[PDB]
């Protein structure tokens, strides 16, 4: 609109394996940017929480990890005071991989794992501001 805003966060810091509860240091993370995720405009302001996950899901073991994680963001920022009608969350599971093709040559789970690291994060959207 007049100004949209971006923010990206990793899962690893902001979650424990096949959980969904913020860590403290996830929880600090949304706090040191909730000043400028939340100077939008009260009319036309909107905040999108976007989940991903890695090509193997390495994240977790359950199902619907990526929204269940998108959803807890989205209430943690209501409890410091956005509105509830003006953000919701997706779980984009393994779409859109930031990682590219470099990882399809590495086969060992563990570096595996630290090569996917990019993919495995969650994304804010924020449109006005």
């Amino acid at each position: 609109e007049v100004q949209t805003k971006h923010f990206t966060l990793k899962s690893d810091v902001l979650f424990n394996f096949n959980k969904s509860t913020l860590k403290p240091e996830g929880q600090q993370a949304l706090d040191q940017l909730y000043s400028q995720l939340s100077n939008l405009d009260p009319k036309d302001g909107s905040v999108v929480v976007l989940g991903f996950t890695d090509r193997i899901g390495s994240d977790a073991y359950n199902q619907g990890l990526s929204e269940k994680r998108a959803q807890s963001v989205v209430d943690y920022l209501i409890s410091k005071g956005i509105p509830s009608d003006k953000i919701s969350a997706r779980g984009m599971g393994e779409s859109n991989p930031v990682t590219g093709n470099t990882c399809d040559n590495v086969k060992p789970r563990a570096a595996l794992i630290d090569c996917l690291a990019p993919d495995r994060r969650v994304e804010i959207e924020v449109k006005g501001v």
